[PDB]
C-alpha cells in the first residue's frame, strides 16, 4: 500500500498535518500594516486606479531584455496555479475611478468604480509570527484557497471527489475530447466549477480542468492539454507493464509523474532562467514550512503581469505566420483551440514577450466589456488593490524587513528618469512608494529578469516549496517512486505530446 500525496496538501509534513494544505492562512515575510479588513484599508497615496494610470500605462513596444519567450510567462502563470489562489469573500471594497477617466468614465461621472472584493481572511493570534492588529483590535491573515505544494493540483483537482470526476476511471486515464485535431481537455464535467471572469462564452463551453482559471487563456488551457497527454500517455504504459494494476494505482503512479515533470521543468528550467540559477536540492527539511508566503503571490511573482505581451501567435505546421490573436479576444476563449493546440505552441516558443518593468499593456490594464463608460476591469489596479488589502509595507519598509539597505533617492531605484519621473509624480516620497511597483521598477538581477526586492521574496519562497515537501521528486523514496518515469525537458514534453509540431529549441523559455 504504496503512499501517494493527498489532494488537499495535509499530510505532507507529519509534525503539522495542516502545514501547507488548502485553506490555510498565508505566511509573512514582513510585518503587515494594518488593513483593516471590515472596511477599507486607510490609503494615504493616490487611489489604485490613479497609480495605474500614472505609472502602469503603456503606449509602444518594450521587449524583454533578457530575450525571454511568451512561453516563459505561460509557465509562470501555469505555475502560480499550482501554489496560491487568493480567493475573495464579498467583502466589497470597490477600485475608485478618477472623474473623467478616458477608459472608465469620459463622461465625467465621479461616481464611477471598477468591481473589486477583498481576500478572504480569517482570525489569527496575535502573538504568533508576524502579523498587525487590526484597527477593530484583532489580527487578521489573509487564506490560500489553494494548496501550497507543487502537487498537480491544476490537473487533478483539489480533492478526491473533483479528481474522480476529472478522470475516465479506465486504465488511470484522463478525461479528454478526442477531435480532428488531437485530444483535448473534457468539457462539461460534472463537479468541476470552472471560471468564467469575462463572461464571454457560456460555461459549458470552458474545459473543465483541475484549476478554475484555467481558461482564463489558451496558452493556459494548451500547457494543460500537454500534460494530460504526457498523462495519458504514461499511464498506457504503466498499463502494458503492470497488467495487475488497477485504475488507481496506473492513475497514481502516472499523477505521481507528472507532478515530478512539472516540479523539474520549474527548478532546472524556469527558476534559472528567472533568477539566473539555483542551488541544487538538500533534502527534506521537516521543520521548513512550504505554505506560500503573503508577499510571494500578492507582490513579487505578479512580476509576470508586466510581461505578457499583446497579441498571441499562430503558426501552422510549414512555418508560415497566421493571424496573430490579441490578448484582449483571448480571454476565457475555446475557440483558441478549434485549431489544436499545435499552433499556439509555434508562437508561444518563438515570439518574444515583454519586458518587466511598471509598464502593462493596455489588454490587461485597460480591457472593457464594452463603450469606455460601463464596466472592464484593471489588471494594475487589481494588483495595487490586493497589496492594499494584504496591507503590504510600504517599498522601503519592506526591504528593511528582509535585510536590504533602503533607498534614499529617486536614482537608488534607476537610472531611467521617465522612471524616476512617473514615480514623483505618482509619490511624493520614495517612502511612500507601494512595494509593487517600487520592486518592478528597479533594475534587473545579473543575470536575472527581476529586481534585487522580488529576486529576494521568489528566492525564498521556492526554497521553502522544494524543502518542506516531503514527497520532492528529488528525495530517495521518491526516486524509487519514479523509476519508471520518463521525466525530460520541457521542449522535449512538447515533441512527446505535439503532432507535426516543427522545430523546437530545447530552451523553450528563451529566444
Ligand atoms: C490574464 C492574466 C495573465 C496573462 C494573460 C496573467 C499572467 C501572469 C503571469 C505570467 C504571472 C507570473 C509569472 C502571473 C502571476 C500572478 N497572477 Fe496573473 N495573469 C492574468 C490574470 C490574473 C488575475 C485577474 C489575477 C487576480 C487579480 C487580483 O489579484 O485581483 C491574477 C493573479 C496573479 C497572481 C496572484 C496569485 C493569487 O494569489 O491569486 C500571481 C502571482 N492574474 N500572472
Ligand atoms: C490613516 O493614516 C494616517 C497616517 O498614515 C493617520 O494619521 C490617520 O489617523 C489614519 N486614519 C485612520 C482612520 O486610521
Ligand atoms: C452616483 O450615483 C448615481 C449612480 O447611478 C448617480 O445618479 C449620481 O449622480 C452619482 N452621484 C454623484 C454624482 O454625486
Ligand atoms: C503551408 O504553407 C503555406 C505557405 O504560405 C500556407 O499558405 C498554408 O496555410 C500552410 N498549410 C499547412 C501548414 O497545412
Ligand atoms: C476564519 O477562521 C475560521 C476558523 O474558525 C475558518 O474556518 C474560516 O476560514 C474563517 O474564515
Ligand atoms: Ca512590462
Ligand atoms: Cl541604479
Ligand atoms: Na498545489
Amino acid at each position: 500500500s504504496q503512499e501517494f500525496r493527498s489532494y488537499t496538501g495535509e499530510g505532507n509534513n507529519k509534525q503539522n498535518p495542516k502545514q501547507g494544505s488548502i485553506f490555510t492562512p498565508f505566511i509573512r515575510l514582513a510585518n503587515p500594516i494594518k488593513f483593516n479588513k471590515n472596511g477599507f484599508p486607510n490609503i494615504t497615496n493616490q487611489p489604485s486606479r490613479a497609480i495605474s494610470n500614472i505609472i502602469f500605462d503603456q503606449q509602444t513596444h518594450i521587449g524583454s531584455k533578457e530575450h525571454l519567450t511568451d512561453m516563459f510567462n505561460m509557465w509562470g502563470q501555469f505555475l502560480i496555479h499550482n501554489m496560491a489562489l487568493s480567493k475573495p469573500e464579498p467583502n466589497s471594497w470597490p477600485i475608485k475611478v478618477p472623474k473623467c477617466d478616458q477608459y472608465f468614465d469620459p463622461a465625467c461621472i465621479g461616481n464611477k468604480t471598477m468591481n473589486y472584493f477583498r481576500t478572504r481572511a480569517t482570525e489569527v493570534p496575535c502573538d504568533v509570527g508576524k502579523t498587525v492588529v487590526d484597527e477593530d483590535g484583532k489580527c487578521y491573515e489573509q487564506i490560500n484557497s489553494l494548496g501550497s505544494y507543487i502537487d498537480g493540483n491544476v490537473l487533478y483537482g483539489n480533492s478526491e471527489e473533483i479528481c474522480k470526476n476529472l478522470r475516465s476511471l479506465s486504465g488511470g486515464e484522463m478525461k479528454m475530447t478526442v477531435t480532428d485535431v488531437g485530444d483535448l481537455p473534457p468539457k462539461n464535467v460534472p463537479g468541476v466549477p470552472m471560471d468564467n471572469d469575462a463572461n464571454l462564452f457560456p460555461i459549458d463551453q470552458l474545459y473543465s480542468v483541475g484549476e478554475r482559471r484555467g481558461n482564463e487563456n489558451p496558452g493556459l488551457l494548451s500547457i494543460h492539454t500537454l500534460l494530460l497527454r504526457d498523462h495519458n500517455r504514461l499511464a498506457r504504459k504503466f498499463a502494458r507493464l503492470h497488467p495487475e494494476w488497477d485504475d488507481e494505482r496506473v492513475f497514481q503512479q502516472s499523477r505521481s509523474c507528472i507532478i515530478e515533470q512539472i516540479q523539474k521543468i520549474t527548478y532546472d528550467e524556469y527558476l534559472p532562467t528567472t533568477l539566473g540559477s539555483f542551488p541544487s536540492y538538500t533534502g527534506y527539511d521537516a521543520n521548513v514550512n512550504a505554505q506560500v508566503s503573503n508577499e510571494f503571490t500578492t507582490t513579487a511573482f505578479r512580476f509576470g503581469h508586466s510581461e505578457v505581451g499583446p497579441f498571441m501567435e499562430y503558426y501552422s505546421e510549414n512555418g508560415t505566420r497566421l493571424q496573430p490573436l490579441p490578448i484582449k479576444f483571448s480571454y476565457f476563449n475555446p475557440h483558441a483551440l478549434n485549431r489544436g493546440v499545435e499552433p499556439l505552441i509555434r508562437g508561444l516558443i518563438i515570439n518574444e514577450e515583454e519586458n518587466i518593468d511598471i509598464y502593462m499593456i493596455s489588454d490587461l490594464r485597460n480591457f472593457l466589456f464594452g463603450k469606455p463608460g460601463q464596466g472592464g476591469l484593471d489588471l494594475a489596479s487589481r494588483n495595487l488593490q490586493r497589496n492594499r488589502d494584504h496591507g503590504i509595507p510600504p517599498y522601503n519598509s519592506l526591504r528593511r524587513q528582509l535585510g536590504l539597505r533602503p533607498v534614499q533617492t529617486w536614482s537608488d531605484i534607476t537610472s531611467d528618469p521617465q522612471i524616476q519621473n512617473r514615480l514623483k509624480n505618482a509619490y511624493k516620497s520614495v517612502d511612500d512608494i507601494d512595494s509593487y511597483v517600487g520592486g518592478l521598477a528597479e533594475d534587473h538581477m545579473e543575470g536575472s529578469c527581476v529586481g534585487q526586492t522580488f529576486y529576494l521574496i521568489i528566492y525564498e519562497q521556492f526554497f521553502r516549496t522544494r524543502a518542506g515537501d516531503r514527497f520532492w521528486y528529488e528525495t530517495p523514496e521518491m526516486r524509487m517512486v519514479n523509476r519508471e518515469c520518463e521525466t525530460t525537458t520541457f521542449a522535449e514534453v512538447i515533441k512527446r505530446t505535439t503532432s507535426n509540431i516543427g522545430y523546437v529549441q530545447p530552451n523553450v523559455f528563451r529566444k
